[PDB]
């Protein structure tokens, strides 16, 4: 029969999950209510694609979207520039929040955005997307403007997740988070929240800032906080060895948000969470 | 801390095992060996694994047998045609209902051999090779202080859940074991006193339950591994794979004592062990304490 989890999920779904997210460019804008949309998109060394990634983007800036930053994160090839000739404001780590050096990873570039935009609500698009959608950022932001309570809005893919989805996350989150394995690609790199729910919370490094952000807003404000949109279809993307330490990342930051230690140990071959960036810059209680 | 798994490495793992079956038979001194294969619904593979071992009974190998697992397929007679004693769960454990999964299986072999070593293969094997039994008692025989022997295949110039799933989760709560370059693997020897002692975990998590438990017990030193030979990665349906994952990290928190929720994938998830048959067959364990 059914479990606890089981009717969570079917009533999560009918509630807070689009498979034809439809909602016109049109209505959004007149939903805003003088709510400002950034959009940022992280980026190191994604020449080849950034510019498209942009292209998309870009004709709702002025409307629907606010402003459009790349979050540059020290790319050496043509990331950059090729973001400006495509219609975004480039700015780099240390331009963005001077006051602290800069570590590893994309957690610290998604964190370092929040203190360089203005937006009540921010939208993540991954800048090495071959083929991006013009209608990503529509979608991921529909549930924020016309529905209440939620603040985080996971856009997710049919296939015509990957390996670390389905053997890694989803896995540890029926072990120790099940109401979370209705989100269909926890770990998805297009996602959208509020300014309010994501200055609160601490960033995880590197490759754990996806699961951390869904896991730290669901610990605060449960599933009803939580919704998901399907952007299209898109085929899977990695070496094993780049799948692998995804992974072990992905563990370190589910057990740091779920109360197991852990040994510090990388992966053997044959750093720490940022703070709330409410600390730095600018309820649901269990009683 | 690579200096525990480069000196492990050297003195427990052995790429190019050299020995002969009539160097382990001599080594023996006294002890005997049974050899176990699991089997449920192998009937196109399992009298290819039992052939390779066979000509090993009577000399090396004391017992040879498939545990059974409630096949319907003609797994049972191929298994005999090719020399085996084929033995059903309940045969093996007569007054304990069965449950599902392989750990049951392992776990219930224990009451139906009498070696003091018991070798464990798979019989959905494609290219068993008849030094698979010889490599993996060789540590056990030749060696002093080994366990529990873990037999890897060389990959052409593990599989997804061992480098995603498995090596990941070790090197977080259990460190030292990411030494161990196949945890997962179905092809392993241990000793008596190892094996009797120990709760077995359930389904698809009894060898890194076993892993795990001689470790903490017993500690790195008693625990070998052996190539034995080059293999091809199996691909398996990822829904299989998923399953298999989320029962390796039930098995591994359970042995942490990490709460989890037994909540399976939209699969089969058990938390609850089988005791140390020592537990349930105490005369038969004293029996071989030797
Ligand atoms: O330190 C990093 C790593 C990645 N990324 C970006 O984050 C997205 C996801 O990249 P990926 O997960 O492949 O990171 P990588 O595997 O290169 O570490 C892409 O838009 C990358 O350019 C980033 O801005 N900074
Ligand atoms: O409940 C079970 C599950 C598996 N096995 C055996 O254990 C090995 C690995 O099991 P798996 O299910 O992965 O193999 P498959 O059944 O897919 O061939 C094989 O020799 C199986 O026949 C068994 O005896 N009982």
């Amino acid at each position: 029969d059914l479990t606890a989890t089981d009717l969570a999920r079917h009533r999560w779904l009918t509630d807070n999950s689009w498979t034809r997210p439809t909602w016109t460019v049109a209505e959004l804008e007149a939903a805003k209510a003088g709510r400002t949309i950034s959009v940022v998109l992280p980026a190191l060394n994604e020449e080849e694609t950034v510019g498209g990634v942009v292209e998309t983007i870009r004709p709702l800036l002025g409307g629907l979207v606010d402003e459009l930053i790349v979050l540059d994160s020290g790319s050496t090839d043509d990331t950059e520039i090729r973001a400006m000739a495509a219609g975004a404001r480039v700015i780099s780590r240390e331009v963005a929040l001077p006051e602290v050096a800069p570590q590893p990873g994309k957690g610290e570039v998604l964190w370092r955005s929040l203190a360089a935009t203005t937006g009540d609500i921010i939208v993540f698009i991954d800048s090495d997307l071959i083929d991006p959608d013009p209608m990503f950022v529509p979608k991921l932001v529909g549930p924020l403007l016309l529905s209440e309570g939620v603040h985080l809005v996971k856009g997710f893919y049919r296939r015509p997740g990957g390996r670390v989805t389905e053997l890694v996350a989803r896995p540890l989150l029926a072990a120790l988070r099940p109401e979370l394995t209705c989100v269909l690609q926890p770990l998805g790199g297009e996602y959208a929240g509020t300014r309010e729910l994501l200055m609160s919370v601490p960033f995880a490094p590197g490759y754990g800032v996806e699961i951390g952000l869904l896991v730290d807003t669901y610990d605060r404000l449960g599933l009803d906080a939580i919704a998901q949109v399907n952007l299209g279809v898109r085929a899977h993307r990695r070496p094993l060895t780049d799948l692998a330490a995804m992974s072990r990342q992905v563990i370190a930051t589910l057990f740091s948000r779920c109360g197991v230690p852990d040994s510090g140990v990388g992966l053997t071959q044959f750093l720490v969470d940022r703070p709330p960036m409410n600390t730095l810059r600018g309820h649901h209680h269990h009683h």
